[PDB]
């Protein structure tokens, strides 16, 4: 019954979530149609919040051992939240108090970046039920489980952190954890030896083809490692569909991988009032089964990305844009 630590937990007391509020009135910029300059809004207002609030985010932001992902509780309530959309296209999540709360926390750990290939390149995208991709390996499913991965395993531009804001919850739909240091800890020698091997090609994401489009850096990547970086603090990419072993070995270690993430992952069922920071570097997120109605009261999250360096995908953007060109991903 392992959940989110004490030194992952970040509760904001009543006066903290009070000039939380208050700042978000800073924010006025419409985050779909002025994504840059509702995001640089966020960061020169971020500058207000509470330093306690400013510290925490910072060191996290930072990495180094920050446990792969940081819950922030007591959030400002959501009061007129509308009903849950059935599906992602009417981005409702972006018009909301939650997303100004949602932006401020994210541009105090980084740059706020979103994705042409993914969910419409919205600044924040309704992360809700779908009820075609219901038994889908996607962030609308319900039916089947959400398997262990980071985001964008294919692509070097991939998200820093990925930033869920919950506006409504479901109490069936469990979010997992799984930091690399946790996997690093159950392995072997040779296990973590050959995770850092480049084993592995990796494959872009069906949901970003579309007709016309082709990718830069082609179709079929690497082959690539499982582990890189420090000894004590390594980062991972992980996804079984996305990710193919170029021999039979390097197949038995994704299932090395899967076993402990089934026995070491952690879990958090998201309330409203909650936001989760994952460490796309550190971590691996997952999902549970649940059951969603499509009545207008399903679980809803407002998704969003964040990279430390906006200059690292320059190249793939438009000046004073926040959106990757899907041919760059």
């Amino acid at each position: 019954e392992s959940d989110p630590e004490v030194s992952a937990i970040l509760v904001l007391t009543s006066s903290e979530a009070s000039t939380l509020e208050r700042v978000a009135d800073l924010v006025t910029a419409h985050a779909l149609y002025a994504a840059h300059d509702f995001c640089a809004q966020a960061q020169l207002a971020a500058a207000e919040l509470p330093s306690r609030v400013v510290a925490r985010l910072q060191e996290f932001a930072w990495g180094d051992m920050n446990e792969g992902h940081l819950l922030i509780k007591g959030l400002p309530q959501v009061r007129s939240l509308p009903p849950t959309p059935t599906s992602n296209v009417h981005a409702v999540a972006a018009t909301t108090p939650m997303s100004r709360y949602q932006a401020l926390i994210n541009e105090c750990v980084g740059r706020m970046i979103a994705y042409e290939a993914e969910g419409h390149g919205h600044t924040f995208q309704d992360m809700v039920p779908s009820a075609m991709s219901a038994h889908s390996q996607t962030s609308l499913g319900s039916a089947v489980e959400l398997e262990l991965h980071t985001e964008q395993a294919f692509s070097p531009l991939r998200p820093d952190f990925v930033s869920l804001a919950c506006l409504r919850g479901d109490p069936r739909a469990l979010t997992y954890l799984f930091s690399a240091r946790q996997l690093v800890a159950t392995l072997t020698t040779q296990e973590i030896a050959m995770l850092r091997e480049p084993m592995w090609t990796t494959t872009v994401d069906e949901s970003f083809l579309a007709e016309g489009r082709t990718f830069l850096l082609g179709f079929e990547r690497g082959p690539i490692p499982i582990l890189s970086g420090a000894d004590d603090d390594p980062f991972i990419v992980f996804d079984q569909d996305l990710m193919r072993g170029i021999s039979a070995p390097a197949q038995e270690l994704q299932q090395t991988v899967i076993r402990a993430y089934y026995a070491e992952r952690v879990s958090h069922c998201l309330a409203p009032g909650e936001m989760l920071l994952i460490d796309n570097r550190r971590a691996v997120h997952g999902r549970s089964i649940f059951a969603p109605r499509f009545d207008g009261a399903d679980r809803f999250l407002s998704r969003s990305f964040i990279v430390a360096d906006g200059s690292r995908s320059r190249h793939a953007r438009s000046s004073f844009g926040r959106v990757v060109s899907a041919r760059f991903s």
